[PDB]
DNA sequence: ATTATGACGCT
DNA sequence: AGCGTCATA
C-alpha cells in the first residue's frame, strides 16, 4: 500500500547518437549525406567490415558486421568510409575525438555518465526541480517537445507518423497534473522538456543527431531511447511498464542479451519480461543468485536503483589487434614489430590524456590469443606501467608473455599469435 | 576472418 | 589478480 516503493524518485535520461561514425564521416564529407551508407574497417578479406550503416543503407537490410562486399550484393549503390589505419591498424581517433564533443555539450546540463563511444547518462531529478520552480505551475506545452513519443499512446476510443506522434503527446498532456511538483509524471515531462534542449544543443553545435529516453532509471532509458529512433526521443513512464513488458523478449532488456537471459528463459519457461512478476523474488534469487534474483524482481516492475556515474571518461586506455587466418604472428621479429605499434598508439593516446585529463595510467596490461582456443582471450598478465615510453612498454610486454612460446626455437613462435592487447589502467590524478 | 574497444562481476 | 560476461561503433 502506502509503502510499496515505485522506483520513481529519479528522472535518467540516456542520449545515443544516431549511426554514429557514419555522421561524423558525412560530416567530413558533405557527399555521404542522405545516402545508404557505412563505415568499414581495412579492405582485403571480402572488402572489409561494416561497423556503422546509415539509416538509408538499413532499408536495404544492410547490417553491421556484414563484409561491404556482402553489402554491396543488397545495396550496390552503397557508400562507404574507411576507418583511418595508423602503424599497419585501425585507429579510431576521430570517432574518440567527436565523442568528446557531445560529451562536453551534455555535461553543461548535468553530471554524465559515459556509457560509451556513443552514449550516457544524465541524471535530471536536480535540473527538473529547478525547471519546475521556475514554472509556475504552467502546463507544458507540446510545442516544447517536438520531437518526444509518449509510450504506450495514443490509445482507447490519422494515418500518418508525425500525426500519431502527436496524439499521443496531446493525450499525455491533457492527462498531466501540472499542480503537483512530486508528481513523476510531471518530473518525466519536464525532464523531456530538457532533452529536446540537449539535443538541440548537440545538433545545433556538432552537426550530429542523436535519439534519447527518458525515464526512471538507466534500463527504461535505454529502451526507451531505441523505441522511436532515429533523431526522436521517447519518454517510458511508470505506468506505461506493464503493456510495454507484457511482450518485451528478455533480451531486449540491458544485460540480459546473453547467457543468463537465455537461464531466464529456459529454466523458467518463459519469454517476456512481463512473466517475471509471477515469481517471488526468493524464487528468482534461488536461480539466478542473490543479487541477479533482487534485480530481476525489481526490473519487472519497472524499478532499478543503479546509479548514473559521474564518470564522464574512459577509466582505461586500450590498444588492440586481431592477427586472422594465416596473418598470425609466427616470429619473434613480427611479435615485437606489432608489439611496438600498439606500444606507439598507447603511447600517443596516453600523453594526449595525461595533457588533456591530469591524470596517469600506473599498470600495463598485457592480453594475447593463441591460435585454436575459442575465448576472446587466452592470456592476460599485468605489469608495472611507469614511464609513457612506447619501446619500455613493448619490451615490457614481451618479457611477460615471453614464455607463452611453447617453441623450442627462440626465433619461432608457437602456437602462432591470433589477437595482441595493451591496456592502460589504473589512473591517478597529477 | 567482424574487429576494436571498454565496464563490471566472480572467486 | 586473471578470467568471464555483456555491451557498443
Ligand atoms: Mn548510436
Ligand atoms: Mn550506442
Ligand atoms: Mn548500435
Amino acid at each position: 500500500g502506502p509503502h510499496m516503493a515505485t522506483g520513481q524518485d529519479r528522472v535518467v535520461a540516456l542520449v545515443d547518437m544516431d549511426c554514429f561514425f557514419v555522421q561524423v564521416e558525412q560530416r567530413q564529407n558533405p557527399h555521404l549525406r542522405n545516402k545508404p551508407c557505412a563505415v568499414v574497417q581495412y579492405k582485403s578479406w571480402k572488402g572489409g567490415g561494416i561497423i556503422a550503416v546509415s539509416y538509408e543503407a538499413r532499408a536495404f537490410g544492410v547490417t553491421r558486421s556484414m563484409w561491404a562486399d556482402d553489402a554491396k550484393k543488397l545495396c550496390p549503390d552503397l557508400l562507404l568510409a574507411q576507418v583511418r589505419e595508423s602503424r599497419g591498424k585501425a585507429n579510431l581517433t576521430k570517432y574518440r575525438e567527436a565523442s568528446v564533443e557531445v560529451m562536453e555539450i551534455m555535461s553543461r546540463f548535468a553530471v554524465i555518465e559515459r556509457a560509451s563511444i556513443d552514449e550516457a547518462y544524465v541524471d535530471l531529478t536536480s535540473a527538473v526541480q529547478e525547471r519546475l520552480q521556475k514554472l509556475q505551475g504552467q502546463p507544458i506545452s507540446a510545442d516544447l517537445l517536438p520531437s518526444t513519443y509518449i509510450e504506450g499512446l495514443p490509445q482507447g476510443p490519422t494515418v500518418q507518423k508525425e500525426g500519431m506522434r502527436k496524439q499521443g503527446l496531446f493525450q499525455w498532456l491533457d492527462s498531466l497534473q501540472i499542480d503537483n511538483l512530486t508528481s513523476p509524471d510531471l518530473q518525466l515531462t519536464v525532464g523531456a522538456v530538457i532533452v529536446e534542449e540537449m539535443r538541440a544543443a548537440i545538433e545545433r553545435e556538432t552537426g550530429f543527431q542523436c535519439s534519447a529516453g527518458i525515464s526512471h532509471n538507466k534500463v527504461l532509458a535505454k529502451l526507451a531511447c531505441g523505441l522511436n529512433k532515429p533523431n526522436r526521443q521517447t519518454l517510458v513512464s511508470h505506468g506505461s511498464v506493464p503493456q510495454l513488458f507484457s511482450q518485451m523478449p528478455i533480451r531486449k532488456i540491458r544485460s540480459l542479451g546473453g547467457k543468463l537471459g537465455a537461464s531466464v528463459i529456459e529454466i523458467l519457461g518463459i519469454e517476456y519480461m512481463g512473466e517475471l512478476t509471477q515469481f517471488t523474488e526468493s524464487q528468482l534469487q534461488s536461480h539466478f543468485g542473490e543479487k541477479n534474483g533482487s534485480w530481476l524482481y525489481a526490473m519487472c516492475r519497472g524499478i532499478e536503483h543503479d546509479p548514473v556515474k559521474p564518470r564522464q571518461l574512459p577509466k582505461t586506455i586500450g590498444c588492440s589487434k586481431n592477427f586472422p587466418g594465416k596473418t598470425a604472428l609466427a616470429t619473434r621479429e613480427q611479435v615485437q614489430w606489432w608489439l611496438l605499434q600498439l606500444a606507439q598508439e598507447l603511447e600517443e593516446r596516453l600523453t594526449k590524456d595525461r595533457n588533456d585529463n591530469d591524470r596517469v595510467a600506473t599498470q600495463l596490461v598485457v592480453s594475447i590469443r593463441v591460435q585454436g582456443d575459442k575465448r576472446l582471450s587466452s592470456l592476460r598478465r599485468c605489469c608495472a606501467l611507469t614511464r609513457y615510453d612506447a619501446h619500455k612498454m613493448s619490451h615490457d610486454a614481451f618479457t611477460v608473455i615471453k614464455n607463452c612460446n611453447t617453441s623450442g626455437i627462440q626465433t619461432e613462435w608457437s602456437p602462432p599469435l591470433t589477437m595482441l592487447f595493451l591496456c592502460a589502467t589504473k589512473f591517478s590524478a597529477s
